This record gives C-alpha cells, structure tokens and sequence, in this order.
C-alpha cells in the first residue's frame, strides 16, 4: 500500500517520542520503590503491576512512526531478557538516555556515525572495566535463587544443589511433592524453540507441555501435509500429543497443524533440529537414542508417510519455551543411551581439529534431566512453592549466564573512564553520552523514591567503591554489606543491549510506514 | 491495540472520579435510612434496591482510565463479600475516604510509599485494638441468624443448631420440608468453585446445582476432549449430571464443555482437586471413598477413555458456588468411609511433624452433610421460609469466619491512635488519613438520615465506650442496649480490604488502556 | 455496559417528567367524560381509547431515566389491575398526586424517609376509615356484574349465581351456549401462571387454552430437555396439547419449549406446581386424582423419560392467566376425585395444629368448575354475549377480592384526618400530601368534564357523606341514590398500591441506566 516516508530529523522526533512513552511507562517500575502501573484487561478489573516487561508488552501507540521507535526500543527489554533473564527495565532506563542525548548530539549536527563509535568505545571499555570490579559459584547461585522467592531459603538451596548435580547447563525441571520434603533426583535439552506460536497450551509460562508423547524425527523439511496424515492418525491413539523434530517445518505444513491444535484436541507441536548441516542429523541420532526412535533420513524420506509407531521414540514430558525444548525421561535408558555415549566418547580420542571434541563433548554432556519435587505442605502450599522455585529457576539460569546494586555499579565505572577519547570531537561526545546513561538507573531508582536524583547522585560519586545509596531505608552505606547485589552478567547484558538498539537508531536517517490515508 | 499512557497526576485524577462515581453511587445506600438506586433493566421495569452489591455490580464508565478506578475500588467489596459475607458498603466508603486524602496528600508533595506505610500502620494498630474492644459463640451465631432473617427467631436457632451438629466450619444445606415443623439431619466440603461460569444453571444464587451426578475423579488436566467423549457418553445416559473433579481442566477441553451446556442439556460441570502436590491425590482418594469411585491417577490415565460408570463416583445432590463446592450424600456410607477414617486417623499417632498431624486432622474431620428442612407451611410459606434460611446462613457463616454497630466501633479504635506516630511526617499523615477515613461509616449513616454528620460525630466522640448514634430512631444512647451490633469479622475485614486496595491506587504511577481512537 | 448514574435532585426531576408524562396521558380517560387516546398501530389505523391500562402498555420514553420513572409508576396500574381488577387510572391519578408533592416537598429539604412514613400513616387510617364508610352479597356481586355488561342484568344475574355455586373463590368458565338460554353447571384452580409468555396462543385474552391436554406431573424440576423428548414423541399424537405441572422448569428446559411452540404446532404450556415444600407435593396428587395420572416423583425421576401416556392426566380444557390456572373437567370423577376428598376430610379431624385444618380445609374446597353456557341467540349474539359475561366475571372476581363513587369516598375520608399528626413537621407534611392527593380523582373527572375542579371540589367537601358531584348529568346530590358506586375493594386497592410505589420513589437517591453512548 501507498507509504510514508520521513527523513533525519523529522523521522527522528517521532522516533525520540516514541522511547519516551515506551521508557516512561517502564521507567516508574524500577527499584524498591517502583510505582505501579494500571494496565486496562479486555474483561474485567485492571491488571496492577510493578514488573517492567509486563508494561513494556502492552506499549503500542497510533502514531505509525512512534509506534516504530517504541517497538525498536522493546527490543532492548527483550534482548535482555532472554540473555540475562532480568533487568530489562533497567536496560530500558540506559536505551533512553543514550537515545536522547544521542539523537540531540545529531540536531546539533554531530556526526551519527562518530557518536555511535564512541558510544561502543565507551562500552567495550565499560564491560571489562566491570568485569576488574565483580554468578559462577554455587554460593552465588545460591543467594540469587533465594533473592527470586522472596528470602526463601529453601528454594534457593535447591535449585544450586540442582545445577550442581547436572551442572549449570544440564536440564532443570519443577514438579509437584510426594508428601512434604523437598526431592531432587536426575531422571536420564537443546536451543531450539517452537516454530510458531499459538501451540502454547500454557500461556502463563509462554511454554508448550506434552505428556507422554511420541517424537517423529525427520531429516528433511515437512511441507506436504498430505504424507503426514497417516502418521497423524496413528499417533491419535493412546499418545495423543506429538513432537516433531524435523529439519524444518516450512509454513505449508506448520500453518495446517496450528489450525489442527485449535479444536481439535492438543494435536502435534513443532520444533527444529538442533544444530545444522552435518552435525544436525548426528545430533537427532543422538535424541533417537535417548527416546528410542528411529529417524527418518533422506533415503527413508519415502517412508515418512509409512513410519510406524515404532519409529516414534517416545518421552516422559516436554516442554517447549521461546528459545529451548527440553526432553525429560526418554524411552530407551541405560543400553541404548549408554552405547551412544562410549562411541562419541571414542570420537574425541581420535584426535583431529580440536574443534571437533568441543563439540563432540558437548554431545555426551547432553546424553538427562535433574527433577525437583517441590515441599508437598497441605495442597496449596506446595503449588506456590513450586510458583516460587519455577520462577527462581528461571532468574538464576539468566543470571548465570556480582556488583554493587542499585545502580552504584555503572556509576563506579562511569568515573573510571572520564578520560577515555576517540578520534575527534564527535566520537568524544558520544563517549561522553553512553557515561551520563549510567547514572540514568540510580537517578530513576532514586527518583521513585520521591527524593532528588541529582542530589544522591553527587554523593555517591563522591564516595568509592560499594559506597551506595540504599533505596529501601532511605540511608547510604556499602551497597554489598547492605545485601544489595546485581549479577555482573544483568548488568552488562543491559548495558550492551541498550547500546546497541540506540546505536542502530541514531544511525537511522530514514523511516518508511504504510499510509494510515 | 495503540495504548494510551497516563502517569502520576493525570492519572490520579481519573483513577478519583472513578472512585467517586463508584462509592457515591454505593454509599447512599448505607444504614437503616438508607436511599434507593434504581438499576435500569434491560427489559421490563427498573430494579429498585438499597443493596450495595447489587449497585456496585452494575458500574462500569465510559472513560476508560475512570473506569480502571471504578473496578479497582469495586475488588474491595468484592473481596470483604467473600470474606465477611457483609459489610461491602461500609468497606466501600472506608476505602474513597482513604484514596480521597490520600491522593491529595500525593499531589501535596508527600511519598506514595511513606503515606501507604503510615495507613498500613493505622490498619494493624487499629485492628489489634478492635479486637480488644470486641462471632464465635452459639449466642451470637444465633443472634446474627435472626438479624439476617428479619428478626426470625426461628432461622437463627436452626443455623445455630446445624453449625453446632458439624461444627462452624462443617458443610450445611438447605432443603424442602416435609409437612411442617424444622428438621435437621447429617446424612453423610472443600475451597474449590467452578473452574468457568456459564455452568451455573441457578443464576439467582450465583451456584451450581446438580441431582444424582455422576463423579469423575482424575489425577491429570484435561485438555485433549477427545479422550472424554466415551466417558460423556456413558454418563448422557440415566445420570445426566457429570462433575469433573480433576487436577485442572485446561481451557482446551474447558471451553468445550462450556459450549456443550449451552442447548446441550445439564452436561457437565467441571472443578479441580482439593489441596496440591501430594495431598492433592490423597485428597482426591477421600473423595473416592465418599462417593464410591475409583480416581484415575497418572499410570491409569489411559483409562481415561476407558472409565466405565463403575469407576464414577456418586452423590446425591452437589452444590458449587464461586468458591466452594459441596458433596451431599455420597453413594459409599459407612464401611467404606468409616474405614478411610480409621487409616488416617492412625496416621496422626505416627507422630512426625506437627504440620502433618494439623493436615491430616482436617481430612478425618471432613469425612458429612447437615441438611435444615424447613418449616413446610401450606405452600409458599415453606419456599419463603427457606429464602430466609438460605440468605440467613450465607450472612452468618461470614460473620463467622462483636463491636458496637452505627459505625461508632471504628471512630472509638480512632480516638485510641491519636498518638500513634510513624519514621516521618509523611507516615504521620497516612496515619491521620486512616483515623480520618474511620468516620466515614458513622457520618454516612447520618447523612443519609438527613442529620449533619459533622455535629453527630461530635457527639458520638464526645461519648465513651459503646456511646453511639442510633440512626432508626434518631436518638443517642449505648449501642450494645440497643441492639445496633457489629460482627468483629466485618468490621476488620472492611477496614483492612478498603486500606489493601488504597494502598496500591496510592502507590500507582502508570496507567495504560486500549485507546478510543 | 458503561452506566449513567443521577444522585438525588438530577434524578428526581427525571423521575418527576417521566411519572408525568404516563400519568398525564393515562389520566384524560378517567370518569365518564373521558377523553379519547389514539395509540398508533404499527399496521392500519390508529386505535382509539378511553381504557387507561391500554394507553399505559404504550408508554415508553427516550430518555433512560424519565422511562424508569415511568415504568415504575406503571407498577401502580398493574398492581392494582391483579389486585381489584379495576381502578387502574384512578391509582395513577392518586401515585402522581403524591410523587409530585412528596417530590417538592425533597426538594425543598423535608426528609423522604419521615415523608415516607407520614404518608403510609394516613393511609392506613385512611383505608379503616374506608372501611367504616363501607362486594361480598350476591346483591353487590350482582350489581358489579350487569355494571361490567353495560347494565346488561342477564349477565349480572349469571355471574352472581355461578358465584353463589361454587363459592367467590370458585373456578368459573364461559362457554358458547347450545340454542338460545343461559345454562350454568358445575361440571367436576390453582394460583400459578404461565412460567413465561409466547405459549399465549390467546393475544386477545392474554392467557393460554388447551383442548384435551395430557397434564404431566412432576415432582422435580425439569432442565435437561432431552429426557423430556420422549413423553413428548407420545403426547405428538391424539392429544396434542401438553400440560406441564412440575415443580418448576428451568430456562434450560423452558427455553426449547418456547421454542418449539413457535410454528411446531400447539406444542406444550409449562407452569410451576400449586404450593411449596411439603404441601406442594401433596397438593400435586390432588391434581393427579382429578386428570387420572401419576405423579412422577423424586424416586420415579428416572421414569420422567419413560413416562407412558397412561401417567399422564387428562383434562376436558385447561386456561392458564398471568396469575392463575384452572383445570376444566378432569378425568377421573367420582370414585377417585370422592375418595381423596374422604381422607383429607378425615385428615382436619386429626386435630393438631390449627393451622393444618386451615390449608387441608383450602385443599377440600378445591376438589370442580362451573361453566357458564351463554344465550345462544342467532350466532353474531351469542358471540357479544359471551363477550360482555366474560368481561363483566373477570371485573367482577376483583371487585369482591360499596362507597360512594366519582372520587368522593376518598374526600370524605381526607376530612376525617384533617387532624391526623405524625412524630415531627416532616411527617405531618407527608400525610398532608396524602390528604390532597385524596381530592386527585374527583379533580381529574371534574376537570375531564370541562368544568373547574376547585370549585367541584370545594363543593362536595362542604357537602356530607354521599353528598357528590355526577359528571355524566353535571349534577351534584346523593351518590349512592344516583347509582353511583365503587366497591371498597378497588377505592383502597388503588390508593394503597398508589402510595407505596410513591413511597419508594420519594425514598430514592440514586439511579443507574446503560449509557445512550
């Protein structure tokens, strides 16, 4: 349809506009002291929250131009939050602020290019020089896992004792208490997500859960729908939920089956193989092994319309999020699994590139899932107990992939680089911008907490080191004595990701959008 | 949709008219010489009613950010109906009165969060000391029964009775008498309501009701619909009435049997399981045991399909409300359910924790019902009679889970924390806030008499003790002599809702909502 | 939907327009010198009417708020309609009389609670002092009869003796006659109506007929529709018309019904059982020894689905009104209907409470109909005939459920209490509205007339006792020797009805209605 076309400087004010409503609203939910922000449910009474990326997901404006800034600026919250699982609103305070003043430093004249140099200078710079100032330790893992279910100790202890036992990458799962106590148990997961949403049957936890379901693994790319149906029916019996592990699945073949899951019962979901080109179908041997499957291969391409149930490797439970599908307790134990193992374990020996045994080794580390049942008290208890340690899981694993709170952090290491240059005026200025973004989370921690930003500010980059400002009780003091702590990795996420959206934006000089004439 | 985005002030302005609109519509009709509110019905003749719930029920605005604080004001007598089970005006004109000079406070310049702190403190205080000033007692229960039936004597004592037969906590029904006189029987209940209305086949109590159904006990959620047409199919015949009493019944197969009631006969009606986690399944085994079922647990899930009627348990008539859903009669009496009671009443001498012994001392407890036949008088004397029994019981069992009434117990507990003092003046404030709001009840009772309530108030603290106004005969004397009585349980509950729901508009920044545009 | 909400004054005045506009347009057609109302028909002329309950069923206004005003007063009519069966038109007069004083009298700062109860005060002692001035006799019964007929004294003597057969509570029925004559018989009814309308296959008379219907009698309520389809299947054939006497239907079961009825034929007419709890059951087996069928009770719920057509009654003709139903000619005489009348009659002997012998006395009594066969005179006469007795039964059985006419029994009566006094000023203003609105009917018949109502007015209340003003000779003397009376019935019907819906509007402060935008 017919287009709108805006160039510099008007393109840029209703980008700018567009931040400002995204990072306003997100903004007053950041700190202990965070307001709350009313958002209007379809049906019934408003929902009352004061967690950043809830807010973040209801932004979308009328203006077509602003509504392109603001949805730009939503991927810094979403960056982060897949990579550190917390601190988007945090990321969102720092994407504004280098944003306005970048864009201003633009009117100004400087140049777009230049800024956005020194801006990645000042940030490459940032991130080690954080590094010198710090979630590896089960100590830590520790105490961020407790930090997540509000000081519950329990929960906590049992999710580093898990990533103890399968490491802090093997496959974590929650599930409901047998009678009190607390079990952890390893039962015998990879980066790919569901190809397309709408198969979600838990949209609380934005994930896909199959019980007892049969995996159809598949070499090649399913588009023919057609030659799927006789597998389809004979999976309608008994295991009614399907996985379908293929190479792909184009949206011929994915869009019939998202219209079969409407209606007709929990049907199939689908996911790709992990990994590509060659390591892939090695990689679905090894899934065959687990679950006790047969793949369907290139030359047995043919027989993806004739394959039996046999050829179906089978699981205990699936669950599928945005990014990772986890197997948990496949069909075909010890033996099996075992035999795979020794062989890709003899691969490694064969010396070669030493490229091939990482990669070989982090077969055989993938070859079970680590179950937590949680405190079964009275009924209710254990249900919110699992809502407790699910949600802390979650956090920790982000965090792992600490500095003083509070946003004391930034501003430490704001101070070190005052004296960092470019290779002239512009990429100065630019340098200069991403160090006054770091003390844009303290000045809005602060500046919720009804006392004046400017003022905090100054003394605590009058102090050194931990010396911060405690939000809470309204005092200073050593943000790390106080138990104010923030993952090294939150941190730099936040700050990295911020950097890089307001660098694409400021380097923006032209915004095309469909007519609303 | 585009979003429309409003913070601080703009926002608490809408959020005060909403309010206003709300609890001005609610308040007048507080007290003895409360006025009328006329409903305008969709077809025939107005509503006419000096009921609050029923007037709050019926708000909704057209400004859409006006109409978040309508419904966010609405949850307060919401919530102290499901609790108290009365009081929901009094809580309604508690909470305007608190967000009212709360707001101001914050648009004077005080903290949000100090001022809700203050408020929390008055609330703790003032219901501590509530308690000192004071629905336990067959005397009072009895008492409240009456008052909830017209001054029935009859009513009271037969709610008195019946909760003294299974105790203030045991499941109590009402039936159709016999021929005159007031029977009460136990013929052989746990916090579960429908998982989706529209089951409700009894619009004019807000509840399920279902003759002779059939009982599915499951240990799983169901979503997969398909699975189940075999069991519906056995049920479509003699027992048309099916409860679903399993783990959870997702919106998949929940959704189906929501659209199948609708033309489609009784159908079914679904809830969940009692409890989580283990207890959830041991719960589900006492049910079984009632009415003579079999649960289809997690290896028996195929069965699923193939639960044949043997497997279903049965009752005689079962009751669902929001919250709470009844067993009366269970096919399995004695042997059966004597026999349940006997493991665990020895499961409490294996002395372990005294958690366990609390839990399971609540199962043995729960394993009958006490059906009050009323007083079948020629005809429609005995369909009145129950009216008046059934609304009169509802109103006690909240009264259930006293102080002098007018209003007069709340400005009594404030003249107490005239002292009371908080970390700041802003605390300081909050505190006054709450004392202030604690007037409201007694100056509303008064202005809907026609008297100032300026001059009565005065006067009314002026007194001691249970010194209040009596607003039906418009003269002064001791509350407690006069009969004006309050249940201890509405009074907090009222108070501590109307602060919880303040608290959070006081602390809220940010509003957003689908735009009109 | 988004309401509209009015507080007390801006609600009044909505009030007052809307009761205006109904009672305006209802009040020119009272008294002999009605005048004319034209109601546009949707297709071909207008009609044109002097009957003020006619004029009423049209009144609908625009504005939300005047209609609820004016389908409130509406109540008065209807009320009173049910109730004395005549006197619609004066009750407006007098509800209109009273809301406007009562109205101003708000406005100007009295009290509508002590308003209330001053009005209500001069009513009671205005109905005794009614009483004292004060159609029971067969004389009277007589009277109101031909009066009904257009002074047609065949009519008059008909209905009387039909009365004075089966008693003035006694079931009655208007036939065609067979040549010439009148004929009355009493050939061998219960307070209950027609669950919903559309079953109406008699506009004209409002009310249902059924010739030789099955009569199904239920002791439970039906909702599951499809356990009822097969007694349907068998009632589909000889006797079409299908009577359903159980304890209730449910919209479920109701709903397809209505449904059905539209273009399926007669189809089936479904109304509640006579009485509650226990006497409703007891009540139901005298039903079932009249038709000759089974009752179906809780035991014999699951044969509701094989009930066979031998269980089902039968009746000669069945007339279901708004209110009231009556079974013509049941089938099972003598020996059966003789037998059950044996053991109930034996049942008062067993002397307990005094009560019992009351409702088992009503029970007796109930156990034939009277039909009254009109002069068959030509075709087209017999035709008339049976209009005018039809008519003339039904305004009659409300007149016995004399004072001097022309609204002059109720001036009479406000002279008595001139010195009426309540407990303060408000109160005493109250009853002085009631006293003026007392002189409403007599002003409005004058004023229909063409001539001045003050003076009229002022007149008669220097005249005494039966002392009035005759609008049809536009002479003033003794009413009574004029023949011109009114049965005491409908004068404190009209004002009692007139009054508490007056009360309830003068005590109303708030009124919601879905807004027009």
């Amino acid at each position: 349809a017919a287009k709108d076309v805006k160039f510099g400087n008007d393109a840029g004010v209703k980008m700018l506009r567009g931040v400002n409503v995204l990072a306003d609203a997100v903004k007053v939910t950041l700190g202990p002291k965070g307001r709350n922000v009313v958002l209007d449910k379809s049906f019934g009474a408003p929902t009352i929250t004061k967690d950043g990326v809830s807010v973040a997901r209801e932004i979308e404006l009328e203006d077509k131009f602003e509504n392109m800034g603001a949805q730009m600026v939503k991927e810094v919250a979403s960056k982060a939050n897949d990579a550190a699982g917390d601190g988007t609103t945090t990321a969102t305070v720092l994407a504004q602020a280098i944003i306005t003043e970048g864009l201003k430093a633009v009117a100004a004249g400087m140049n777009p290019m230049d800024l956005k140099r020194g801006i990645d200078k000042a940030v490459t710079v940032a991130v080690e020089e954080l590094k010198a100032l710090s979630c590896s330790d089960s100590k830590a893992i520790a105490q961020v896992g407790t930090i997540s279910a509000n000081s519950d100790e329990t929960v906590g202890k049992l999710i580093a004792e898990a990533m103890d036992k399968v490491g802090k990458e093997g496959v974590i799962t929650v599930e409901d208490g047998t009678g009190l106590q607390d079990e952890l148990d390893v039962v015998e997961q990879f980066d790919r997500g569901y190809l397309s949403p709408y198969f979600i049957n838990k949209p609380e936890t934005g994930a896909v859960e199959l019980e007892s379901p049969f995996i159809l693994l598949a070499d090649k790319k399913i588009s023919n729908i057609r030659e799927m149906l006789p597998v389809l029916e004979a999976v309608a019996k008994a295991g009614k939920p399907l996985l379908i592990i293929a190479e792909d699945v184009e949206g011929e073949a994915l869009a019939t089956l998202v219209v079969n899951t409407m209606r007709g019962i929990v049907k199939v979901a689908a996911v790709k193989a992990p990994g590509f080109g060659d390591r892939r179908k090695a990689m679905l041997q090894d899934i065959a092994t687990l679950t006790g499957g047969t793949v369907i291969s290139e030359e047995i391409g043919m027989e993806l319309e004739k394959a039996t149930l046999e050829d179906l490797g089978q699981a205990k439970r699936v669950v599928i999020n945005k990014d990772t599908t986890t197997i948990i307790d496949g069909v075909g134990e010890e033996a099996a699994i075992q035999g795979r193992v020794a062989q890709i374990r003899q691969q490694i020996e064969e010396a070669t590139s030493d490229y091939d045994r990482e990669k070989l080794q982090e077969r055989v580390a993938k070859l079970g899932v680590a179950v937590i049942k949680v405190g079964a008290a009275t009924e209710v208890e254990m249900k919110e107990k699992k809502a407790r340690v699910e949600d802390a899981l979650h956090a920790t694993r982000a965090a792992v992939e600490v500095v003083a709170g509070g946003g004391v952090a930034l501003i430490r290491v704001a101070s070190k680089l005052a004296d960092l240059r470019g290779q002239n005026e512009d990429q100065n200025v630019g340098i200069k911008v991403a160090l006054r973004a770091m003390e844009a989370p303290l000045r809005q921690i602060v500046l919720n907490c009804g006392e004046e930003p400017s003022v905090v500010a100054n003394t605590v980059k009058g102090g050194d080191g931990n010396y911060g400002y405690n939000a809470a009780t309204e005092e200073y003091g050593n943000m790390i004595d106080m138990g104010i702590l923030d993952p090294t990795k939150v941190t730099r996420s936040a700050l990295q990701y911020a950097a890089s959206v307001a660098g694409l934006m400021i380097t923006t000089e032209c915004m095309v959008t469909d007519l609303p004439k």
